[PDB]
């Protein structure tokens, strides 16, 4: 049985243990590199691998076509996966005719997603296990093949409860493996209803709320115990941790938040209350609580506070270098309406804005980028981040003048990009769908697809080349001076407000906007190119959903990343046209209009205009957004899109 | 007895379990300054001084003579070392009426 192995930590290290018992053939282990700063209290795969001479490669992004090709040449019957920090797609899930099982630390459907053991540790569970579970396109959605049960003592720690899971686990692979070897395989099917999924976690999450009850708070000690970074407490403006503490009578007569005595450390609660047995302040010792409590100073009276008052988070502040524009508008609109947030803005009109010049947290400021270098460095300075939405995407601009998209769109956003890495800042810069250029990948990836541009004798392509060294400027500046930064490719986003443009001036940016046209002075449908190309759209709405949690960066997930906010679905050649006559079925009017008759342009011989259009609407990955970060699927659908892009382009025209 | 035990390492945490076990009044303990990381394949003597809540103190600079007074006012009469890294000088070894006694881990003097 020639398999295929995704292994890490002491669950790794025990499944290549069990794998190699059982007699299993591995081909190859795939692991992570060692961590920068971190505690050494597992073993190594890598270590294992090489003891037992098995082949073992750490791949920086083992979903690339290069490691599928490896993984397809080396022959999978079945695929392994223990504790494996990455995620691997279907792309390498399909080349094992066996499948792929993974083996993860809880009772599943219960506590999915990643650190099952510091979540259970957090809410107090007290039977939690481990589970061999099929591996589907879902993550932690498979059948669970065996699934055994532990119970937690409540003097149970993190490192205690990790060795009660790795025992576990392998009980559980010495009854399962022979079962798998031997073709039988069991399939219970995992209720949907009782699914909670827990995300990644973060020192964040450990400060202690000294609101919460006394137990609670002991559960979140215990959970990120040693050899986890620890609780996590300030005391004025100092922080110390809690390594180890008890839960005390909630009989008292002292209000919550006053420590009742140093000797020992024992500090109130909403209801009961902690007792600081085993502290830690700074960067320093463990020493006793009395001890940590002589250090900080606090005596019997003092309050701490369960977080320091950072002025209300002060109403984070993001500089829009573009807001009269379409996303900018969408944007301010999300962020302004909707939470607090504190918009800076500044283009050269209000027209589409005039809704919030008069708005408590916008600030509107008329200018140029060249002329207002000035207002923008002061305004980088002072804001949190930036969003430079200046666009050059007209095609006239490309054609007549290339050397205004340098001295604009390179040159002035490179000056932008270093006033971020001078006042370090946070810069979300726009990239295009068009720096992949004509290449022909299926789905534009981030991080595996190439990008293919025409010759140099070609003046069209310096707008695709320029914003594509652009996010080579911004890479090489987040790692030779951390510059934190996200870099976002919108594919199709259209709404109602993207241009009117005088009838979109010569047909610039034209997509949707010349149809409507047709729909009104009684024009025939023309087919370009035949109209056999199908084209995608992407509602505006679902964009700036997928934009307004980009800024609002959880846990700190994607940043220094791409995400590509496309559909990849939502394909339409022929639907096009579809949803015209139907879907303008609640139409108030029903008076003229002239419904236009469909033009049939059939004709496929096109050489006199000349072959290498190449299709502008091309798929998306939507992989590095969908589930990995920003947790964002474009639901919405293909039908209120047109329904109310057609209505409000409608509406906003006077005519009669 | 009342005794002062410098400790570091898995064998420090070793000989203070044994003196708990033995009797040993443990009047401070002395450790070395964490490195952000070498290797973390031993305990610290911290840990398990905080969980039996004897005090334990961390000096940064044990040469420093408000150190030295503080260690005379304790007034150890036996000292205990397990690998102690830093610096002792016949300053301080005028102030333990019965001496120190460090372990070392081969043939001496070789």
């Amino acid at each position: 049985m020639k398999t295929v192995v995704f292994a890490y930590h002491d669950m790794g290290c025990l499944g290549i243990e069990a794998l190699l018992a059982a007699g299993y053939e591995i081909s190859a282990i795939f692991t992570h590199t060692d961590n920068p700063g971190e505690k050494a209290f597992y073993g190594s795969v890598a270590r294992l691998a090489a003891e037992r001479g098995i082949p073992v490669y750490a791949p920086d992004n083992v979903n690339h076509p290069l490691w599928v090709e490896r993984i397809a040449q080396l022959s999978p019957d079945v695929i392994f996966s223990f504790y494996y920090r990455h995620l691997i797609y279907d792309e390498i899930l399909q080349l094992a005719p066996a499948g792929a099982f993974n083996l993860h630390g809880s009772l599943l459907p219960k506590y999915r997603g990643r650190a099952p053991l510091n979540w259970v540790l957090v809410n107090g569970e007290t039977e939690t296990g481990v589970t061999l579970h099929r591996m589907v396109k879902r993550a932690d959605a498979g059948a669970i093949v065996a699934q055994l049960r532990i119970a937690i003592a409540p003097d149970d720690i993190a490192i205690t409860l990790h060795h009660k899971l790795c025992h576990a686990a392998r009980q559980l692979l010495e009854q399962t493996l022979p079962a798998i070897k031997h073709g039988n395989i069991l399939e219970i099917a995992q209720r949907e209803n009782e699914a909670t999924c827990f995300g990644r976690r973060t020192p964040d999450d450990s400060f202690l709320e000294w609101h919460k009850p006394a137990s609670v708070l002991h559960n979140m000690v215990r959970a990120v115990a040693d050899p986890w970074p620890g609780a996590f407490s300030y005391v004025g403006n100092q922080k110390f941790t809690v390594w180890s503490s008890r839960v005390h009578p909630h009989a008292s007569k002292a209000q919550p938040g006053s420590v009742i005595s140093v000797a020992p450390l024992l500090i109130a609660c909403g209801d009961g209350a902690l007792e600081i047995v085993t502290g830690q302040a700074g960067d320093g010792i463990t020493m006793q609580g009395s001890q940590l409590a002589q250090t900080l100073g606090l005596v019997q009276g003092s309050r701490l506070n369960s977080q320091p008052a950072c002025t209300a988070r002060r109403r984070t502040r993001v500089l829009i270098l573009g807001v009269n524009g379409f996303i900018g508008n969408h944007l301010t609109e999300r962020l302004l309406r909707e939470d607090h947030y504190e918009v800076y803005g500044l283009d050269i009109g209000s027209d589409a804005i005039s809704r919030f010049l008069n708005h408590p947290h916008f600030h509107f400021v008329e200018g140029d980028i060249s002329i207002h270098s000035e207002w923008i460095e002061y305004h980088v300075k002072k804001c949190d981040v930036v969003l430079p939405l200046v666009a050059i995407a007209t095609p006239i601009e490309y054609t007549r003048n290339p050397l205004r998209v340098f001295e604009l769109d390179f040159e002035e956003n490179l000056r932008i990009i270093r006033y971020c890495v001078k006042y370090r800042k946070r810069i979300i810069f726009p990239s295009t769908s068009e720096v992949y250029g004509m290449c022909s990948d299926k789905y534009f990836d981030e991080d595996h697809s190439n990008l293919i541009v025409g010759p140099v004798n070609k003046p069209r392509w310096i707008y695709s080349v320029s914003k594509q060294l652009l996010d080579r400027v911004i890479w090489a500046y987040g790692e030779k001076e951390g510059l934190q930064f996200t870099l976002f490719r919108p594919f199709n986003w259209m709404g109602p407000r993207l241009d009117n443009l005088n009838a979109a001036r010569i047909g610039s940016s034209r997509a949707i906007t010349q149809l409507i046209l047709n729909l009104v002075e009684g024009s025939p449908i023309k087919l370009i190119d035949g109209g056999k190309q199908k084209r995608c759209f992407t509602d505006i709405r679902d964009g700036i959903e997928a934009l307004y949690r980009i800024i609002e960066n959880a846990g700190n997930r994607c940043d220094g990343e791409i995400i590509n906010i496309g559909n990849p679905e939502n394909e339409a050649s022929i639907e096009e046209l579809g949803e015209m006559l139907l879907a303008s079925f609640e139409k108030h009017p029903l008076r003229h209009h002239f419904p236009p008759f469909a033009g049939f342009r059939v004709v496929e011989s096109s050489s006199y205009y000349g072959k290498g259009y190449q299709d502008v609407e091309h798929r998306k990955p939507s992989i590095r957004n969908a589930h990995r970060c920003l947790d964002w699927e474009p639901k919405i659908d293909m039908q209120e899109t047109i329904d109310e892009t057609l209505d409000f382009f409608l509406r906003t025209v006077d005519l009669t």
